[PDB]
């Protein structure tokens, strides 16, 4: 796979390569220096995207964040996202009450080698539909889940594409036409407001930016987030002492009972280092969404056309054994005190979820952990802990078996 192909040849070729597909140029990037000339020192200059047509479907042309050019129209269609991303005050209590649900169900699989996924995937997508749609066991959804895997699906092996995301689009649409400026209950309520506000176009967003935006939130919300429960739990199978330890550290410092809050994450060191370490060994996108050169710029010491696409080298960057020790093996000790390391990205095109997902990720990882505990089967294996690359970086199934305390 790329990934590990471009790292390994990073040791003897240099840590920066060229290939060429018609007349536009790719570099990969594999080194953490040159990747902040690429992400801050020249931030601006490589914050173009590409226009492949599976994007395009997926983001009706450019309509969205991720896959949008950077322009005037991004930048403040961007602000809007982030403003409203910040209160949310909230959740917590979105979050708190999937995390019920969720640790719930699990209880009701008691001493059951289950194959936990279906459950984190409803947890996940709860927390998302509502924090979006204030949507809500159920459902029309399959539905989501039915069209999100289909999607996920045909990109990872169209034609069967656009059906799927004309399913979400319609669905979405439907939702963004039903949807007070004084107290927003959604990010599509959000959204609305600010497109409402502006008298552009031209530089004002349309409203499909928004049904876009909303469409993009479910897709990252729940892909990565899923994922990184999955992987979380994968590692604190290979390594029991340490979920102990977590456990030992949630005790002393909230109860057995109080919903671990927001507030207590200065107090809960070895659990954050935990979501840290399972950010760096598996990166949820081990190449990140191209960049691409927005002007004649230069790189290491070289000049590097406009049009230019870099593919930056998430992997190669937190397994550089020359500022990591032992990259390979699982220590959130390594994260333990207070170079290379951006698991979100950095500069202009840094991941919109960010503020969300270390809130999302902590919330319902001190629960499962603080009602329950996580163990390889006695006729399973340890989970695969190689994993999948399409959409994001992902675990394959495995089965753990899960039993409350008391
Ligand atoms: C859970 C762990 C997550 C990690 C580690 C992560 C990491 C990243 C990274 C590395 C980037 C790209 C940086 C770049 O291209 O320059 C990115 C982009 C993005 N992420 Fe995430 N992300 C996560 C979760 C989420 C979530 C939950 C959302 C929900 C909305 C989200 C939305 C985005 C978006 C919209 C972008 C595109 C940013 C842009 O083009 O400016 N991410 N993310
Ligand atoms: C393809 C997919 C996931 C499947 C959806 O059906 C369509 C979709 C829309 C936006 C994509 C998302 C997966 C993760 C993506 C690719 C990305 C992301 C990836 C990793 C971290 N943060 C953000 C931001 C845009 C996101
Ligand atoms: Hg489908
Ligand atoms: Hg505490
Ligand atoms: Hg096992």
């Amino acid at each position: 796979p790329p990934h590990l192909l471009f790292t390994q040849l990073s040791s003897q070729y240099g840590p920066l390569f060229g290939l060429y597909a018609g007349p536009h140029l790719t570099l990969v990037v594999s080194e953490i220096g040159l990747v902040r000339e690429v992400l801050l020192q020249r931030g601006r200059e490589f914050a173009g995207r590409p226009k492949m047509v599976t994007t395009d479907l997926l983001t009706q042309g450019g309509k969205d964040i991720a896959f949008a050019d950077y322009s005037p129209l991004w930048k403040n269609h961007r602000r809007l996202v982030h403003s409203s991303f910040t209160g949310s005050n909230k959740l917590q209590t979105i979050v708190q009450e999937a995390a019920d649900s969720l640790c719930e169900e699990l209880q009701a699989c008691r001493g059951q080698s289950s194959d936990l996924s279906v459950v984190l995937m409803r947890a996940v997508t709860n927390v998302i539909c509502r924090l979006v749609f204030s949507s809500s066991s159920d459902p029309e959804l399959q539905t989501v889940i039915q069209y999100n895997d289909g999607i996920v699906q045909t990109i990872a092996r169209l034609k069967r594409l656009k059906e799927c995301v004309s399913i979400r689009d319609q669905l979405l649409y439907k939702k963004l036409l039903e949807h007070t400026p004084g107290e927003p209950r959604d990010l599509l309520d959000a959204l609305l407001i600010g497109q409402q506000r502006g008298s552009g176009g031209a530089d004002d967003i349309t409203e499909d930016h928004v049904l876009m935006t909303a469409a993009e939130a479910f897709g990252a919300g729940v892909e990565t987030t899923s994922t990184t429960l999955l992987w979380t739990i994968a590692f604190l199978l290979h390594h029991p002492q340490l979920q102990e330890r977590v456990q030992a550290e949630l005790d002393e410092c909230v109860g057995v009972d109080r919903p671990p809050c927001l507030s207590d994450r200065p107090h809960l060191p070895l659990l954050d280092a935990v979501l840290c370490e399972v950010m760096r060994i598996r990166p949820v996108s081990p190449i990140l969404i191209p960049h691409v050169a927005m002007q004649d710029t230069s790189l290491g010491g070289h000049s590097v056309p406009k049009g230019t696409r870099v593919l930056v080298n998430m992997w190669a960057i937190h397994h550089d054994p020359k500022h990591w020790d032992q990259p390979e093996q699982f220590n959130p000790e390594r994260f333990l005190e207070p170079s290379s390391f951006l698991p979100f990205g950095a500069g202009p095109r840094v991941c919109v979820g960010e503020s969300l997902a270390r809130i999302e990720l902590f919330l319902f990882v001190s629960r499962p952990l603080q009602r329950f505990s996580f163990s390889c089967p006695s006729e399973a294996s340890l989970p695969d802990l190689q994993g999948r690359f399409g959409v994001v970086l992902q675990p394959e199934r495995y089965t753990v078996t899960v039993t409350p305390r008391h």
